[PDB]
């Protein structure tokens, strides 16, 4: 029996590009990503799932903007940044990306919904 | 946004007393517990979140059975057993208790279902 993440989606994310990561696993990783991700940023499965998403920055991304979006993550806050991000082939697109905090019935973190909308 | 754990339950333990339990966290602790289990058991939230499930256990429970328990958790697999377990006011009931393990999308373990039937 696998975990149906997914149904802790928001309905805009169901049809997107989402992640889910483990703020509790060392480096925040991705434990959950979306058809509609892999196919934007061209990677398997196997090359995203347990690994950070910053592997989506690349040489021009703004250091602030990932500055920005590791203090939003330590602030447990609903936020959204625009910010250069690339595909495995190297192409980079504008996203915009939006992330929020889940909580267990505790209040404890428990996991970040992020999703991904390329600015067009 | 807080997680909708009960979107992992089985159709057989949505009316039933069931309980979440975080491997990862120290000491293996209940994240969510049905109203069902409150009920059976006399206990509040607040008394039982965050902590291990050993608490059901009283002085007639057999230690071996919770020995059992626990190498059935180590062995990451589907198990059930009747054990003796106690209310908050000290009643006793033998407990059929069922268990399984939930894993991410990886594969890695992720949390643990339990479900309590007391046997009549
Ligand atoms: C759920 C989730 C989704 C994320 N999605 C993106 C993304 O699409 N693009 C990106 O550049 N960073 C994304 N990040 C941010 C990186 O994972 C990382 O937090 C960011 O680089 C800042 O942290 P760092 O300083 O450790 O690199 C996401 C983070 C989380 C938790
Ligand atoms: C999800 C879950 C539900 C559990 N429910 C019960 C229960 O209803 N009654 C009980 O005696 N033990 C229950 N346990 C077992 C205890 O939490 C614990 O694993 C057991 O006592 C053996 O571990 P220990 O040697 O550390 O005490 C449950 C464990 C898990 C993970």
């Amino acid at each position: 029996d696998i975990a149906d993440l997914r149904a802790l989606l928001d309905e805009d994310e169901a049809e997107m590009s989402v992640v889910f990561s483990d703020p509790s696993q060392p480096d925040n990783p991705a434990i959950y990503v979306s058809d509609a991700f892999l196919v934007q940023t061209g990677y398997t499965l196997e090359e995203v799932l347990g690994r950070n998403c910053r592997f989506l920055q690349g040489p021009d991304t703004n250091p602030h903007a990932v500055e920005a979006i590791r203090q939003g993550l330590k602030a447990e806050t609903r936020f959204t940044i625009d910010i250069l991000n690339y595909r495995k082939d190297g192409s980079a697109f504008v996203n915009r990306l939006r992330i929020r905090p889940i909580y267990d019935p505790e209040g404890n973190l428990m996991f970040f919904a992020g999703a991904q909308n390329p600015v067009l």
